[PDB]
């Protein structure tokens, strides 16, 4: 009953500085442009030990399946090939990327009814509420 209030399908709803959360990620004026259009969707489930989280949109569909704790390499949707590990800190699920010596994580924590998901690099910080679908 690890996750279940994150489980389900999720729609994005509100975005912001997500622009400059990518520009200090590295991310390429294309790709940034076409990114911040995107209206994803989120669905997270669980089965045994293993979570999946799977984001589609018309920018890309990806997929991660992980145990909490265990290291996996991720290509993210931006094109990273990033060495991640998920953990549950306090409800919260905490995602941490590295990639060339650079780190940035991402937060996903249960608000209410929705899904507040937190993207940090450095000092930039971008919240993106999701809502169930
Ligand atoms: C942690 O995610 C990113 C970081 C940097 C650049 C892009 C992303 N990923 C996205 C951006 C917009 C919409 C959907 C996604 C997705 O992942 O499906």
């Amino acid at each position: 009953h690890m996750c279940d209030a994150f489980v389900g399908t999720w729609k994005l709803v509100s975005s912001e500085n997500f622009d400059d959360y990518m520009k200090e990620v590295g991310v390429g004026f294309a790709t940034r442009k076409v990114a911040g259009m995107a209206k994803p969707n989120m669905i997270i489930s669980v089965n045994g030990d293993v979570i999946t989280i799977k984001s589609e949109s018309t920018f890309k569909n990806t997929e991660i399946s992980f145990i909490l704790g265990q290291e996996f390499d991720e290509v993210t949707a931006d094109d990273r090939k990033v060495k991640s590990t998920i953990t549950l800190d306090g409800g919260v699920l905490v995602h941490v990327q590295k990639w060339d010596g650079k780190s940035t994580t991402i937060k996903r924590k249960r608000e209410d009814d929705k899904l507040v998901v937190e993207c940090v690099m450095k000092g930039v910080t971008s919240t993106r509420v999701y809502e169930r679908a």
